[PDB]
Parts: structure tokens; C-alpha cells; sequence
């Protein structure tokens, strides 16, 4: 039926209503840190986002996401392999039902307990729509989860959940700022991929960080506690929302970092 995480409905069967799903630049990817390349050309990423506005937290039945104000330059991406600038959209996660597991990308195969990821579109094409159909529309900033000490600026998240329980569930979240949610350190991995997520579109430059934060054992099992189902349904729990590695093909991964 329609797509999802299940036997019946995974990520090895998308590609009958997704075909894109056996393409050349599919993500994630396991990024191998030997055979990445060093490319010294490659710029600081600039993130700004003192001027974010969060809008809305919203489970949309696969993940949950927080909105943006995306109207203006309030909260940008430039720098890095990126031209232009690209405006913040939304985030979300993925995760895993135990702590070795929920990451999509993997470096030298090691999985973490969930991924981060933030979603960007170039501004040269108006709106998101467009940019979804172009191979420079979108930077996602992935960014790992291990599980450790807490991550105090993912608490207020955490705690909104309870709210957003089941499919189709939204909040006012107001004031979020997302500049908590970063590592000490910008050094990344990048490569030309796409969604992890139906549609699959090939659109995407990848901007993998190298350092992952830590969240506490508490804060992810509070992920784990969502649903996939609408109110009212059997309950299924939302874990192990993560496509896994796809073939690299004719791609390389270029590290900003010796
Ligand atoms: O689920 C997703 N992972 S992603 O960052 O590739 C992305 C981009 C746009 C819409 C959804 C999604
Ligand atoms: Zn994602």
C-alpha cells in the first residue's frame, strides 16, 4: 500500500512506486573514511541562525518535524560546497529501537542511535517545490546522535512530544532556537545524494558533520515512545525510521578535514 517502514512497506519496496530508488545518486551512503578525499578547496560552512522562527512541530507519520518561517533569509546555509544560499525548512530525525541502530549514514559502518537532519533549499529557485525538481535544490545537514550525556537544548523538543503522539498531530512551537542542536565543530563530509524518503528525488547535497552530539538515554527513549499509527488505530510504535546504505556508484565523498 502506500510507504513506509514495516515488512510489507520498507525501503525495499519503494522502488515500485519509486523508481528513482535504484538510481545513481541515492542516499544515505556509508561514507568510508580512507577513500574520502581531502579537497582543500572546499569552504567553511556558514550557519546563520540567529533569527530563526520556529513554527509548528507536526508528526507527520514517519518522523516528526519542526517548521520554519521560510518567507525570508532569517536562517541560512552558504559556505561550504554550497553556491547561493539556502534557507532552513524544517528538521527532523531518524532513530533506531536500540542505541546501535537509527542513523541512515554510517562512517566505516558504525551506525549511531539516530540522524539529524536539516533541511535546506536554494533560494535561486523561489519556492521548495521547484527546488525539489533541480540537482542543486536542496542541503540537508545531517548531524549523528550518540547516546551519552544530554543535550540540553533538544530538551524542550523532548518535551512537546507527548502532544504530537500519534499520525497528523501538530503544536505551536514557538521560539525554538536550533543553533542547541550543533556540534562544537563544522567539519564535514560531503556528497551529491537525495531524499532518504519518498519521493527519493535526486536533489540534495549532503553536508554530513563529522563530530555527533550526545543525548542521554532518556531523551531518545522519549523518540521511541511515538507512533506510526493515527489516534484511534492499533499502536505501532515509531522506531527504526531509517532507510539503510545505498550504493555509492560514481560518487566521491570530499572531506573538509585532514
Ligand atoms: O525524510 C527526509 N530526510 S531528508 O533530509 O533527506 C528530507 C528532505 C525533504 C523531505 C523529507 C526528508
Ligand atoms: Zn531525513
Amino acid at each position: 500500500h502506500h510507504w513506509g517502514y514495516g515488512k510489507h512497506n520498507g525501503p525495499e519496496h519503494w522502488h515500485k512506486d519509486f523508481p528513482i530508488a535504484k538510481g545513481e545518486r541515492q542516499s544515505p551512503v556509508d561514507i568510508d573514511t580512507h577513500t574520502a578525499k581531502y579537497d582543500p578547496s572546499l569552504k567553511p560552512l556558514s550557519v546563520s541562525y540567529d533569527q530563526a522562527t520556529s513554527l509548528r512541530i507536526l508528526n507527520n507519520g514517519h518522523s516528526f518535524q519542526v517548521t520554519f518561517d521560510d518567507s525570508q533569509d532569517k536562517a541560512v546555509l552558504k559556505g561550504g560546497p554550497l553556491d547561493g544560499t539556502y534557507r532552513l525548512l524544517q528538521f527532523h530525525f531518524h532513530w533506531g529501537s536500540l542505541d546501535g541502530q537509527g542513523s541512515e549514514h554510517t562512517v566505516d559502518k558504525k551506525k549511531y542511535a539516530a540522524e539529524l537532519h536539516l533541511v535546506h533549499w536554494n533560494t535561486k529557485y523561489g519556492d521548495v517545490g521547484k527546488a525539489v525538481q533541480q540537482p542543486d535544490g536542496l542541503a540537508v545537514l545531517g548531524i549523528f546522535l550518540k547516546v551519552g550525556s544530554a543535550k540540553p537544548g533538544l530538551q524542550k523538543v523532548v518535551d512537546v512530544l507527548d502532544s504530537i503522539k500519534t499520525e497528523g498531530k501538530s503544536a505551536d512551537f514557538t521560539n525554538f532556537d536550533p543553533r542547541g542542536l550543533l556540534p562544537e565543530s563544522l567539519d564535514y563530509w560531503t556528497y551529491p545524494g537525495s531524499l532518504t524518503t519518498p519521493p527519493l528525488a535526486e536533489c540534495v547535497t549532503w553536508i554530513v558533520l563529522k563530530e555527533p552530539i550526545s543525548v542521554s538515554s532518556e531523551q531518545v527513549l522519549k523518540f521511541r515512545k511515538l507512533n506510526f499509527n493515527g489516534e484511534g488505530e492499533p499502536e505501532e510504535l515509531m522506531v527504526d525510521n531509517w532507510r539503510p546504505a545505498q550504493p555509492l556508484k560514481n560518487r566521491q565523498i570530499k572531506a573538509s578535514f585532514k
